[PDB]
């Protein structure tokens, strides 16, 4: 059980968090790209929640989470945790959205409130003294570290997990180098959101770049070419998506006749990783769909958690949000859209994040199962 | 240990109380006595937090306080439930008080806010359904009837510590005349402030009148004088005082060239008081000043809270807080600082709680290490 006091400094949390979005509600009711800067801290503190959550379902389904992750059995950081630091750091991004609305203080301008949010998220992730979460932040740090140089280190659960969700949080990313573009010109005023780059491609490709390496290394480590090349092409049918919206959004700058050709292929690679994404999580990552389940029809002969509606939904869901979540990819890699491509992917983005909290549940259920991951021996 | 799900309603309720509270002092700082009406109130919500304070730390110290409440052992309410009640009836509070400052509602007038939160209060109190903590509102309810009708119910220990309560919140049944006096005639301008009447300083004695009575009672069955009728006396000063203040206002309001000796009356009736309240709570109530204490000095021989700094700081916040609510009485009963009259008795009911809630705490101390009381055989 988490401590009584851990369970009051979440409730209270929570109901600051709760007032402060209503303040927030209130004044938008009644120079920089606030939609866009706080959109990264938004999407982190909803990932949060959803991971409290997965933590808190994981534990009641009897999932063994913690071994798959490989997590110190004695010390394991509970669900009530993850929604306490959720709720800090929402109340956080509430605080300073409001001074941002309001200017309290005219000595003090806009910007430093991002920046200062920002800068508190990052010391706290990687705070030297063991005061807040130590170990999971180190053992995390770590995780993230190995994630980003892939090939140079063997792939395991915890690492594909994290190259997933990063998957899942490109638009951080994306928001990133947009922040940073806009320094650099606008602080043509719009010039970066009206002409897209290469660059901007990259940092969208970089958390399936990631991936498909991943799969390579443990493709060479493993030396079975089904279980892995194929998840590589998955990944790469990414990179296809994004290089074709870009030069079909090039060529519609300046026209080379060959426009036409770029979005027909764009929007067949669009529908080939839509295609390709769905299929290898409703079948690798869950295990759905199973032949030797007779007892539930599309879904596996053993199913830990108590509903079948709940993989349904799921099913429904996951086709849903896939398909919206390689056309948010499109429409923030290249301008296509320009006078809604922003809200487009600022709706889009929550979805995602759900998408892959549901994924995350399912795919820690059926590895629990069985090890389709083939990570253990 | 209290529920999780109570601590985690604790710390939401206290977050937005907090958040409300902060909002309202921002709304302050950018037709009816909202001040008057809202002190009661705001002094029941902090009597409430105090009382789970006072319960934690009998708790703690190992204070017998469910033998000597006479409460029953296997059902009872812990300190976080009446932190969450509190906390519940602040955020109440604070939303009336935010919708009288602002009017949200056109239609909807401003004394509905303040009336409807009253009568939620009342009636959570009386709730007839078995629902939040039934049992405990019920053996509250019984023991207010039984300490209103004080002389025909033997006074218990539960009686005579409800009675102190009323005494130190008597600001709640002054503000409910002033009120209805102003709902009568105000609603000559200022007329019930501007003038004092009998009916007020009767009012202004109704806790101390039910004290005084249940001492008269208690010496009746038990025949011995000394332990009843000294706190008869004792509850007899604020009588006095409050009658020769109201009568000297009277001859102000009316030249009867005996004004001055009625001031000099009720000066000295209110140093009477003063010094017999302070020595019987110092001597009486608390037991210290002993002389078997060998070890400790001002202080009684054994004590079971860690510091006895503790108790000198009670000691010399009793000194003054005594004579405060001494003050706090005479200008509220009478028209003795019409101009600052109300300032002064809103600043001092939260500081009459707090020495009532230290009282509280060294009392059942005493109580329990020694039968001062008699309640028991
Ligand atoms: C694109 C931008 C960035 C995107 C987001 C990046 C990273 C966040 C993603 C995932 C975090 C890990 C979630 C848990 C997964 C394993 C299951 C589990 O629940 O295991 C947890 C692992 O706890 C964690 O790892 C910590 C959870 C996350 C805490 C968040 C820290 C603050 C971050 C601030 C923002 C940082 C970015 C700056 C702003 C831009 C069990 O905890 P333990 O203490 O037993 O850990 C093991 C420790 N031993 C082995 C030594 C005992
Ligand atoms: C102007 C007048 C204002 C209203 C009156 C003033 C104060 C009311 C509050 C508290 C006084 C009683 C405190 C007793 C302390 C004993 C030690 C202990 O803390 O032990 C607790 C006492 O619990 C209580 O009795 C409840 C305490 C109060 C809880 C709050 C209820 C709502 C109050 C709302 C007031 C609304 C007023 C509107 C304006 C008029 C043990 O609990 P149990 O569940 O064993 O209770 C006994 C139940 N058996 C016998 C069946 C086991
Ligand atoms: C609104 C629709 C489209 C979304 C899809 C349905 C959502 C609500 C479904 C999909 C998967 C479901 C989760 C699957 C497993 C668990 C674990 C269980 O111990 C508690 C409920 C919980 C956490 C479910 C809650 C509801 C859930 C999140
Ligand atoms: C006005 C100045 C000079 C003195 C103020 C002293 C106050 C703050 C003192 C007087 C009695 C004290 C309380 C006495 C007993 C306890 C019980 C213990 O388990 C926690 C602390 C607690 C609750 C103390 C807190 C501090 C306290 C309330």
């Amino acid at each position: 059980p988490a401590p009584a006091w851990t369970t009051f400094r979440v409730g209270l949390f929570c109901g600051i968090f709760i007032v402060l979005n209503i303040t927030l509600v209130l004044a938008a009711v009644f120079i920089w790209p606030l939609i866009r800067i706080y959109r990264g801290g938004f999407l982190l503190i909803e990932f949060l929640f959803l991971l409290g959550i997965n933590t808190y379902g994981w534990r009641q389904a009897g999932v063994n989470h913690v071994l798959i992750f490989e997590l110190n059995p004695r010390s394991n950081l509970s669900h009530q945790h993850l929604f306490e630091i959720a709720g800090f750091l929402g109340i956080l991004w509430c605080l300073s959205l409001l001074a941002c609305f309001f200017a309290p203080i005219s000595v003090i301008p806009t910007y430093v409130y991002p920046l200062a949010l920002y800068g508190f998220m990052v010391f706290f992730l990687i705070n030297p003294t063991k005061t807040f979460y130590y170990k999971s932040r180190f053992w995390l740090l770590k995780l993230l570290f190995r994630v980003f140089t892939a090939p140079f280190h063997k792939v395991g659960f915890a690492d594909f997990w994290l190259a997933d969700q990063l998957n899942s949080l490109s638009v951080i990313l994306m928001d990133l180098e947009y922040m940073i573009c806009f320094y650099s010109l606008e602080l043509e005023s719009g010039i970066c959101h009206k002409y897209t780059y290469g660059v901007r491609a990259i940092v969208q490709c970089i958390p399936a770049w990631l991936r498909f390496i991943q799969c390579l290394r443990r493709y060479r480590d493993t030396k079975r070419a089904f279980p892995h090349l194929v998840n590589a092409g998955k990944y790469s049918t990414t990179f296809f998506m994004v290089t074709f919206a870009a030069l079909y959004s090039t060529h519609k700058e300046r026209g080379h006749s060959d426009t036409m050709v770029f979005f027909y292929l764009w929007i067949v690679f669009y529908i080939i990783s839509s295609c390709y994404t769905l299929i290898w999580d409703l079948k690798m990552d869950w295990g759905l769909f199973d032949k030797n389940a007779g007892e539930n029809t599309f879904l596996r002969e053993e199913i830990v958690y108590p509903q079948k509606a709940y993989y349904y939904c799921a099913i429904i869901e996951d086709v849903i949000l896939r398909f919206a979540w390689t056309i948010q990819i499109s429409i923030t890699s290249t301008t296509l859209l320009p006078h809604s491509g922003d809200i487009i992917a600022t709706v889009f983005a929550p979805l995602e994040v759900f998408r892959r909290f549901v994924w995350n549940f399912f795919r820690l259920e059926n590895e629990h199962l069985n090890n389709c991951g083939e990570f253990r021996a």
